DNA sequence: AAAGATATCTT
DNA sequence: CAAGATATCTT
């Protein structure tokens, strides 16, 4: 399928190549940074060719946001079926158990057209391509010195998983109100060992999660949410 | 001076090299993206070797943060002058059409500017200068495939070096992340330093007492004129 | 954990 | 403009 082919392609590309620098049209290479702000950017760009390739094999058009405040990184859809779009979002985190910030819980999930390339209800799947790298110069290089360029990571792993499956019940951020993923080992993300019973539960939980502890002290975790449901959503 | 040599070097490198892709150890090239998140990251990496070169030439050591939530991008200091550190911060913004007005988010106004050791590599009072290396690019299929040893994700790029206080404005650059906003002006105004504050001291006092929301600012000061009125009256 | 920093953009 | 979105980290 598109899904199986995409993750097979991502795995192989991750196994075969090591990004190590920024190259200019003149052939001068600048080494990379060892922080997430740098790597998250690189990992997405590294995934782009692969995503377009596989999508094309399966007859899907690939669209990227035209706005910088828009989710997702990639929108896939067949021109015949515009209402069955697939959102593919790249997320990154580091290790020296991990966790990811899975996007806002007050934007598109609460307003059908807020900060999203296409209305939320036009997407039938929301995939996360997660990159996990094990954390590790100030000079430039030429094409013959690629082997000398320090790689900003000791290792990198990649997985493709549905957003709802790896979602947790604790916010991933405060002021930027992000859904927090489960806090687990890489294996749990690949295997989809989450806490939500269904995507319906995931969505409802995050659509009704209060922004601060004061207000939440309703529900602060999955157990309290299930109780809130029993009480009649009050 | 370190400053004159640094801008000349940055300005020159900008003119002689065009960043165009991510290269792998195997020689495979991945095209760049055209958004600010990508380019701001690139422009900093592009600036790094130049900053280090010029700094070393003037006997300055360069130190980058050991963690993501610390300002500045680069801390320069001579061993002999530990309390005369120079913060150099890389900032980027874009323009749809070249020569349009631009604005930058000049860092938070509730971290190190209000607390000497909060979110900063070294205590704020050990720095005597806060420079901003500003990059402005005009925003701009081949970009979708990989290449061997490529369209550029920008039409043109301009760079300037200026003191933070000099290009500071009186309206916030961000809401929930409480950033100082720069003046909203053309590139040349940043180069020439046509800001609104009269001194670095006025800049600091203004941003140290700027309230977080329009509501609060409504009864104190929301702009420079109001701040000067607030000051005239006795800070009340 | 919960809240707010790390940079910049959009309506 | 304001305010809160776009990502992740720190504590
Ligand atoms: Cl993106
Ligand atoms: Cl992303
Ligand atoms: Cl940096
Ligand atoms: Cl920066």
């Amino acid at each position: 399928s598109l899904r199986s082919d995409l993750i097979n392609a991502l795995y192989d590309e991750n196994q075969k190549y090591d990004v190590c620098g920024i190259i200019s049209a003149e052939g001068k290479i600048y080494p990379l940074g060892s922080d997430t702000k740098v790597l998250s950017t690189i990992f997405e760009l590294f995934s782009r060719p692969i995503i377009n390739k596989i999508a094309e094999k399966h007859g899907y058009i690939v669209e990227e946001p035209k706005q910088q405040n828009h989710y997702p990184d990639f929108t896939l859809y067949k021109p015949s079926e515009p209402n069955k779009k697939i959102a593919i979002d790249i997320k990154t985190t580091y290790t020296n158990k991990i966790k990811f910030t899975l996007g806002g819980y007050t934007s598109f999930i609460r307003n059908n057209t807020k900060n999203i390339v296409y209305p939320f209800d036009q997407y039938i799947a929301h995939w996360i391509i997660g990159y996990v790298y094990t954390r590790v110069s100030l000079k430039t290089y030429n094409i013959n010195e690629l082997n000398e360029i320090p790689k900003p990571y000791k290792g990198v792993k990649v997985f493709l998983q549905d957003k709802w499956v790896i979602a947790g019940d604790l916010a991933g951020s405060g002021n930027t109100t992000n859904i927090g993923s489960i806090h687990a080992h890489y294996k749990d993300f690949v295997e989809g060992k989450g806490i939500f019973d269904s995507e319906d539960e995931f969505l409802d939980y995050w659509r009704n999660y209060e922004r601060t502890s004061q207000l939440r002290n309703k529900y602060n975790n999955i157990s309290e949410y299930r109780n809130w449901i029993y009480r009649g959503r009050k």
